[PDB]
């Protein structure tokens, strides 16, 4: 699937409608996906994981620092699977940083080799980043290799590349919140949100 | 403050995007609200009522069956609040079904209202016709105030124009079942609000 | 043969209020944690894999004992549905309530998997009455959970199927157990101090 | 201050028949040691604790991977909730970090006049938080504070004591809740003992 499709003509909800950090009032203008809309979504795709890689030895490589959040809930999602399943399979972890392109930190990716690695991303725009690091990982010949991502964006800008699993496929829209950042700023919100104006002048680089 | 206005042409969402109980998966047609949403939703209201409510001992009333999850929740919700902030207030709770005066069925003597803070918690609002009836009776005991807490409220020509205080959602006139909501006390078991489909509508049937 | 649950121990110390998150309007009423809130749910997630191990082969009617019952109920529901819809094997779930010897339809039984949901077994006698009046309605099974089963010489021998923790002879509050309807409002199962014994008496 | 949630040497620990627990660890593990659900109840303590002292000011949290990484984000989370459900509240920026030299991290320019708070699985000899410490010093924060889930009772301890700690544990070497022997063990929500089995099986 391509995920929950959120219209371009998408509204998005009244702040006043939900509990929103006081530090963000004047920096948000609308709630875009409530963060229990990214919950339940994110328990179903879990399951999408553990159908597709459970055979084998799954290593979860998050991408910092957009990843991070989805990669919590997503693994806690898998782990409550796992423990409560007859069937369940080891899972370990690590994080890399991407910063052309040459990847940060994380440990050699020789601990790739044979297992089912699954990479968990923010959000695919261009998909350049993603055909980067596919690329690179490949080359360690790994079982299997997916790709996760929160968010894909619609966009003329991308180069082709969809991932395996999808949360939600949205407009061309800047979007922050759940660890989706304006510079550095909006990881400490739950839900997605679209950034007002005066939050995009007050934290401007 | 209407709440979330879900409109008339709210498509909804499709079964397969999310995790849906396998022996409800032909009788149900969309998912309407999804349950992480009527959380977060949820979880806003818990502080409105700590705003209006939270100044004298409150008693919650939940209206038996319907109204148990959004009841248990909106509480969660409130204690939370209560634990994590510098003032708190006591809050008992008491549990009734409904049927001259409204039949209030299970509930302690209604005396235990008198002078308190009363929540009356509720899954939908229709005609309005309940709570009207309802509110009629509370008065009598003379309770320090009383307000009612409805997850959600039917736009529709029936409506005898009873709006509740607090208000989660504002949905079409569609019959909607999950969260607690029932079709012949089935779809209780589902966590998320949705319309249920015309096979299920037959299977389920009297 | 089967789990007695988890077995808390006559001394017990419990657990020093400051260093969790309580409610301000019980801070002097209280003496201790006894069971943190965390752990009622984890053992509450066992027990649900435990239930629909031994019950999930038909048609669950859980019933909810008030008013005691009603947060381990939701909470043990809450686990089952996560069960139900995380796998391609499911069973249908009703629900009711009654309250409590005297009752306050239950024709919802009928043919079906009764589970009854309790907050706690103290000397029995409740339960060995509300099960020979279940029993009349012919349900095709009928098991009992109960979160929490103390150790006391008054006890008539009733066992539960499902315990979530064995506790001493000792009065508890929250999670929806209450004094005099007091401490419903607290997620953490503790000890009442001589403060809030007396403050909250009848 | 506290000490946190002292769990005496002679604490026996959960049977592991009584809680949820992975089949492919059934055999691996000895007993639960600090049930999730209960790590949860002091973080959420701790996460009040953190906003009293340190929330005055834009806070930046730094996670020490790979252990610190789910404490850092349950913990967080109960900020955020205290963040969005009080009158007031301060912007937190978060950054990651491995330890081996800092890998991965941003600028440590960033932290100059920040309240920075350093969140880490678990304290034993506390040399590492002394060094990561004294470098963080170099570049002037408003404030610097340690959380650590864990801190061990141990003679080899150099007398580090961090500001918030969530339980103070026997010198025995514990995994889960992103804890690792090995790699292993992460995918474990309690925090658990490992069996003379699991040692040998997940033996590097
Ligand atoms: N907050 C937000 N961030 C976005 C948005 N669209 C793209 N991006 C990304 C900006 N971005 C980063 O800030 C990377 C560093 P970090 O924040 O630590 O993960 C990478 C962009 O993601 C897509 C690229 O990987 P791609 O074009 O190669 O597919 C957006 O609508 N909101
Ligand atoms: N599942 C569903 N139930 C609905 C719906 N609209 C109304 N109702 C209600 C049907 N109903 C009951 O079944 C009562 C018993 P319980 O199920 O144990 O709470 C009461 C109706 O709620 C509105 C009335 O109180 P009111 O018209 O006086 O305002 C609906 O769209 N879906
Ligand atoms: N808060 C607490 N309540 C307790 C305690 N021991 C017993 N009890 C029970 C007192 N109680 C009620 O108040 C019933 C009404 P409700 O509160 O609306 O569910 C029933 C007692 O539970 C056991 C009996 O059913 P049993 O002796 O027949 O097995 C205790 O240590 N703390
Ligand atoms: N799983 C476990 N790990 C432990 C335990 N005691 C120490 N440790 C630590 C082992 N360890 C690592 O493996 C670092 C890499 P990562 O696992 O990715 O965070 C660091 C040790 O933590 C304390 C040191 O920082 P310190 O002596 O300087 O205070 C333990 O009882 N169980
Ligand atoms: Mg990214
Ligand atoms: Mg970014
Ligand atoms: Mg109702
Ligand atoms: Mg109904
Ligand atoms: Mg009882
Ligand atoms: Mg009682
Ligand atoms: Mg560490
Ligand atoms: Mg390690």
């Amino acid at each position: 699937s391509p995920g929950v499709v959120i219209s371009d003509d998408e509204p998005g909800y009244d702040l006043d409608l939900f509990a929103i950090p006081n530090h963000y009032a004047e920096d948000l203008e609308r709630v875009f996906i409530p963060h229990g809309l990214i919950m339940d979504r994110t328990e179903r795709l879990a399951r999408d994981v553990m159908k597709e890689m459970g055979g084998h030895h799954i290593v979860a490589l998050c991408v910092l620092k957009g990843g991070y959040k989805f990669f919590a809930d997503l693994l806690d999602y898998i782990k409550a699977l796992n423990r409560n399943s007859d069937r369940s399979i080891p899972m370990t972890v690590d994080f890399i940083r991407l910063k052309d392109i040459k990847v940060i930190g994380g440990d050699d990716l020789s601990t790739l080799t044979g297992k089912n690695v699954l990479i968990v991303e923010d959000i695919i725009d261009t998909g350049k980043t993603m055909q980067t690091l596919l690329s690179l990982v490949r080359q360690y010949n790994p079982k299997m290799v997916k790709v996760a991502s929160l968010l894909v964006k619609r966009t003329p800008r991308s180069v082709g590349y969809k991932p395996d699993f999808v949360g939600f496929e949205i407009p061309d829209k800047f979007v922050v919140g759940y660890a989706l950042d304006y510079n550095e700023y909006f990881r400490d919100l739950n839900h997605v949100a679209v950034i007002s104006e005066t939050g995009k002048a007050k934290y401007k680089a």
